[PDB]
């Protein structure tokens, strides 16, 4: 679980979106696990705009924050799940780092702010769904 907050903006892995995210719907994308809905009140969360490839991600299964080295956003194979068939999903940066069903919504951040939010992990890998191109969060 987690969530980024940027203005009226909600943004949140798609699989994890609830009736009310989608009854206030901006805008969505499977294929990058993204979705983003309206919120009343005003949200304080920076978000990055950089090429940076070191940050800090929050894991709630070991409830601390790690430093990760990770990649520049491509398209990515990930496992089936109850969520979705087996496909590529894109704008996914991998770092080696600990990462657990729950931990989806952790955000992992830079010097210049939100980069983006835990989407996938396994064997010792943890993927993060990038979020520093939506350029439109800020407008
Ligand atoms: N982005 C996706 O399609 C997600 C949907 C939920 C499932 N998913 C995962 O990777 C689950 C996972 C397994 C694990 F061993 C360690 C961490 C995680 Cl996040 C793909
Ligand atoms: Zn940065």
């Amino acid at each position: 679980s987690g969530a980024i907050y940027v203005g009226n903006y909600r943004v949140v892995n798609r699989h994890l979106a609830t009736h009310n995210d989608w009854a206030n719907l901006v805008w969505e994308d499977s294929s990058r696990d993204l979705l983003v809905s309206s919120t009343t009140a005003q949200g304080c969360d920076t978000i990055a705009r950089c090429d940076c490839q070191t940050g800090v991600y929050y894991c709630s299964s070991r409830r601390k924050h790690y430093p990760v080295s990770f990649s520049k956003p491509s398209l990515i194979f990930v496992e089936a799940s109850e969520y979705y068939p087996a496909r590529y999903q894109s704008h996914l940066m991998l770092a080696v780092g600990h990462s657990e069903p729950g931990d989806c919504g952790g955000i992992l951040r830079c010097q210049h702010g939100v980069v983006g939010i835990v989407s996938t992990g396994g064997n010792g890998l943890v993927g993060f769904a990038d979020v520093r191109d939506l350029l439109w969060l800020d407008e």
